[PDB]
């Protein structure tokens, strides 16, 4: 098998074009490149400028009122780990509501980055479904409408897991980001013109175990913008299917829901070791 | 801003002094230093010698039988990580009930010590509250009448974190304890005539964002008292709310309780790693 | 106290002898190697050479079509961590039901050592709970009909933890595993004729306090299988009575069952640190 990580245009999947190859690599990669979904190098530069520029140049009470009482990394301002959490690197996170912005011009620009990236997320998972035959308990669109969550990030530097998103779009600017393809590590550099997509635990479950969710990690200067396509709280699934996937539940009943999965705190990653 | 870390006379806070600098630092820091809350080194010099003379004299018969069959580091002897993991430090627990003393004297001094500790948690507890206005459901006491825990260690030691209490209350005896205060660590020394408070997570819940969560670290010969004043699991907030203000929970319906978010064990600190 | 990990045989345990010997391991250690059970280096042999003929001839197609599409490590093939996961070291993973088996042969072969295995940690546990008097709610049997996983690793190595099991039962081939025993890490080597057993967190709580779960770890060439046996979600347990032995739970009311406790996901061992 090729251990190459494919690339498929949004455009096409929706024409119905290379089912069988988006089947294939669903199954036995889980993870490639998309483009024609609304989204590269272009409309990166606006939001990556404007949030390096705070991260750079914001003061600490511009800071301070665009951080969480909760250093969550949910919404606004993050210094994540003498000296300052920062040094490491620095965070900015938002979601569909409730988000903490510094300036308008920097809401704009970002209100717009975040609705290309939702509306791109939802739009190959919608694929993702299709290819699967996958119709959730309640409807594809209730499904898709969720609680996604946007981070960017500013600098192993991270260890090996896998996402428990349904899908996982991650934008990029040495190649650290390192997925495991075929058996081994392999590259994942950017594509000013792609997104990388990775899917998560959750594709997995929903679709019964036809899509794969690929472990990977971050080798040790560069930015990088992660959006988890997350389910709603209360979506519903069945036990005795997530088990013939490889779920170790420990649930009582036919059904459960994400929350009695998870609890009642979302759960981005999980460590295999 | 001042990144210094305030003290507060509780007597002065119970007699409605200082209450904008209080708001102010429950919200820009949370964290300060308490006097007059009838806690001193005197009061520790007992407990201290007491358990300190068990660490080291105490023989294994004796450990043993306070020592809990699981390793909880909830009630009991504990020895923390050739050798043995007492090698790292040691650590000693008590709650309201369900305690193990190794002697008369022991418990006499611990069970007293546990309570001063435990009447001055509650009271400032009871003045962040009032200082923000805030009326937990089901009332002020109920919330206040709940699971605290005390341990007590010997010896980064301890990496970044925050707090899941209401409250956090620190006696200690080189500066290891560093907080992030207006973005950046400050060194937390020993005050033998105060006690440190850190507020946690359930604080900021409870207040609907008001009060700061702050993160802190250990870095690497001493002993440290640490109070967690921690809610009951049936404790009922807001669901709406707890978004509103940084937690990223995945909880159906308008209100939830403190074990449908944590879940069905205790979780005294959390990394935002 | 003697410091020496104890042997007993099953087939006298069954009969009633070594009653008090049987209970003081169980309160004082939790941990002892037990012969007699029908399990010993001859069954052994036969399913580690296939498995790791499979490790190591195996291709990738193969492994792949044994691979769960989430890294669970709950069935099939495992790479457990340029390069790949694999580096590290394999592992291979069943359970009653689901199972990814590579070939006729290797399915016979482990079918029958799973079987063994399960037979003999059903039969440790139920000798466990008559020592200690102890009735499950809802009784012994559907106690005992539970949900085990096995797992086969094939390479400190593991940090110090407890198992959250009944019983974990364990085979090996310089002594990396390590317990503590009598405040001291001691040596756990191996032993043709018998298996290893270590008393999980759950054999501590259904028998109120009566069984110890100790702590172990594993120090930096060998293989080693790993039995776990697991109550099913719904085991029930009384709250008052988990906290009088140590469990800092969490959980309103009289009564609560493992998923209450533990989540929705199975969870195998826990750090005390
Ligand atoms: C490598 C980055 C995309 C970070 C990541 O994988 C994550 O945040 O889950
Ligand atoms: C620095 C000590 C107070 C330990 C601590 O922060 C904790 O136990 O949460
Ligand atoms: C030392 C091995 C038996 C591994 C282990 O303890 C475990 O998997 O819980
Ligand atoms: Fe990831
Ligand atoms: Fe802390
Ligand atoms: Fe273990």
């Amino acid at each position: 098998m090729d251990t190459t990580v494919p690339t498929f245009s949004l455009a096409e999947l929706q024409q119905g074009l290379h089912q069988d190859e988006f089947r294939r690599c669903l199954r036995d990669k889980g993870l490639f490149y998309l483009t024609d979904c609304g989204l590269t190098d272009t409309e990166l530069k606006s939001a990556k400028d404007i949030v390096i520029d705070f991260f750079e140049h914001g003061s600490e009470a511009e800071k301070r009122a665009v951080t969480s009482p909760v250093p969550t990394m949910r919404r606004g301002f993050t210094g994540l780990e003498t000296g300052s959490y920062s040094d490491y690197s620095m965070c900015y996170s938002m979601g569909t509501a409730d988000n903490l912005f510094p300036s308008g011009d920097f809401e704009r620009i970002w209100t717009q980055y975040f609705d290309r990236q939702y509306t791109a997320s939802r739009a190959v998972a919608r694929e993702v479904l299709r290819a699967t035959g996958t119709e959730p308990d309640g409807g594809v669109e209730a499904f898709l409408d969720c609680e996604p969550l946007l981070r960017f990030r500013y600098f192993l530097r991270m260890a090996p897991h896998y996402d428990l998103s349904m899908v996982t779009l991650i934008q990029q600017t040495f190649v650290s980001l390192q997925a495991e393809v075929g058996g081994a590590f392999t590259d994942l550099p950017y594509r000013p013109d792609a997104v990388l997509v990775f899917c998560g635990a959750i594709a997995t479950l929903v679709t019964g175990g036809q899509v794969k969710a690929p472990r990977h990690h971050v080798a040790a200067s560069q930015t990088s913008s992660v959006f988890f396509l997350r389910p709603n709280a209360d979506f519903t699934f069945s036990v005795p299917l997530a088990r013939e996937c490889g779920f170790d539940v420990s649930l009582d009943g036919e059904t459960a829901t994400f929350q009695d999965w998870i609890g009642g705190n979302y759960v981005n990653i999980r460590r295999t070791s």
